[PDB]
C-alpha cells in the first residue's frame, strides 16, 4: 500500500572530506529495489551541489530547510523555488530543532509546508511533542495541533510524508519503544482520517523520527503503521544502508 | 596617525536570489569586468549557501565568496543551519552577520549576532557584521543608543578586531521611502568609529573598516566613497548587475 520510506537527516555535519565517504558508502551500498523502498538523503545547503552530482540515481536529496515564501530581501535563507531551480526534490520542514532554537511556530512551519509544495518541493513535514507536554497528557493534543496547522494550508498531500519526532526521548531519562511509536503512528493516522480523509490517511507515510539504528531499526518497520524512518546520527554512518534494508520487513 | 590606511572594501550581497544560469552569468560578467587591483580594493560575494560552492569554483582569483550566515556554535544537532567551520572546511573565508533582515524577520537578538561573530571569528572566518537603526528609532533620537548597543554586543566577546568589518545599514531608509544622503551616512560612519575609538581603542577605531550598506548605485557610489569615514560598501540589489563592477571602481575615489 504504502512504499516504505528512509529519509537521512544530517543535520548541520559534514566536512568535504567526510561527505565523500558518505557519498561511497551510499553509493556502494546493497539495497531493496526502488520500488521497495524509497530514499532521501538530506546534507546541509553548502554539500546539496556536490551531493545531489555523486549520488546513485535511486536516492534522492532533501534540503533541511527553506524559507517560508517567495525570495527576495531575505539574507541568509534559501528559497523553495531556488531549491526546485537546482533539482533539488525534497525539503525537510518543522523539524523538532528549528521548533525548540529558532522558534518555528506551528502555522509558521504550516505556511512552509504549503509554499514548498507550492513551488513543486515534496515535503518531509516533521511533528512531535516534548517530555513535559507527553506527561502533562497532551501527547496527541500538540500532535494535532502541528499537523492541523499544516492541513489547514494544503489540500494535497501526495508529495507529503509526515515524519513523527518523540522529542521527549531527547536528552532525558525516557527511551522512546517501538510499541510507544506505533500507537503514536496509529493515533495521528486516525487523526488523518477524520481531519483530512480516509484516502490521505490510507496512503499518506508516517515515518518514525526518533532514534534509528541497525539494533531497533527491524522491530520498528515492523509496526504497522511506521511506514519508516527520518534518521538521525547513523545516516552519517554504514549503518545508515543496514536501516534502509529493513524495509524488506 | 601610525595606522596604515584602511584597504576600500565592497562586499556585494545577493540575498536570496539566484538561479543556476543566472549564477553562471553573473560570475562570468564578474570575471569580465575591469575593476583596480587587489591592493586598492578588497572585493567579497555573498551567494545564498546552495551557489557557494558554484561560484567560489568559477570566481576570479582576486575575488572572494562569503556566507550571508552561519550558526552560533559548533555543529551537531541543528537541523538547516550552517556552521563556521563548515564553512571554512568549504574554503569560504567571509560571513556576513547581523544583516537588518535577520535581526527583523528571524529575530536575531543583539547578543545572538555577538556570539555569532566571536564564534566565527574563532574559526578563522572574517566577518561582515552588520549594525544599523529603523525609521523609528532614529525618531526617538536613538541612533547612537541603538548603534551602540549591537556594536557593544560584538566588542565585549572581542579582542582582535583585525578581521572584521563593520557595515552600517540605516534601515531607517531601506524600505521606509526615506532616503539617505551621503553627508549623513558620513555622520553615523564618524560618529561609529568614534565609539570605537572609546569603547575598544583608538588604534581599534583607525583600523577598521566601516562600510556603508544602504542604497549604493553607479550613481552615488562616487560620492559616497568620498565621505572620510565611509571605507565601502556593502551592495544588495546592484551585486546582482553589471552595475557591481561601476561600484567596485569607486575605490579609486580614495
Amino acid at each position: 500500500g504504502r512504499k516504505f520510506f528512509v529519509g537521512g537527516n544530517w543535520k548541520c555535519n559534514g566536512t568535504t572530506d567526510q561527505v565523500e565517504k558518505i557519498v561511497k558508502t551510499l553509493n556502494e551500498g546493497q539495497v531493496p529495489p526502488s520500488d521497495v523502498v524509497e530514499v532521501v538523503v538530506s546534507p546541509p545547503y553548502v554539500f546539496l551541489p556536490v551531493v545531489k552530482s555523486q549520488l546513485r540515481q535511486e536516492f534522492h536529496v532533501a534540503a533541511q530547510n527553506c524559507w517560508v515564501k517567495k525570495g527576495g530581501a531575505f539574507t541568509g535563507e534559501v528559497s523553495a523555488e531556488m531549491l526546485v531551480n537546482l533539482g533539488v526534490p525534497w525539503v525537510i520542514l518543522g523539524h523538532s530543532e528549528r521548533r525548540a532554537l529558532l522558534g518555528e511556530s506551528n502555522e509558521f512551519v504550516g505556511d512552509k509546508v504549503a509554499y514548498a509544495l507550492s513551488q513543486g518541493l515534496k515535503v518531509i513535514a516533521c511533528v512531535g511533542e516534548t517530555l513535559e507536554q507527553r506527561e502533562a497528557g497532551s501527547t496527541m493534543d500538540v500532535v494535532a495541533a502541528q499537523t492541523k496547522a499544516i492541513a489547514e494550508k494544503i489540500k494535497d498531500w501526495s508529495n507529503v510524508v509526515v515524519a513523527y519526532e518523540p522529542v521527549w526521548a531527547i536528552g532525558t531519562g525516557k527511551v522512546a519503544t517501538p510499541a510507544q511509536a506505533q500507537e503514536v503512528h496509529a493515533s495521528l493516522r486516525d487523526w488523518l482520517k477524520t481531519n483530512a480523509s480516509p484516502e490521505v490517511a490510507e496512503s499518506t507515510r508516517i515515518i518514525y523520527g526518533g532514534s534509528v539504528t541497525a539494533a531497533n531499526c527491524k522491530e520498528l518497520a515492523a509496526q504497522p503503521d511506521v511506514d519508516g524512518f527520518l534518521v538521525g546520527g547513523a545516516s552519517l554512518k554504514p549503518e545508515f544502508i543496514d536501516i534502509i534494508n529493513a524495509a524488506t520487513v
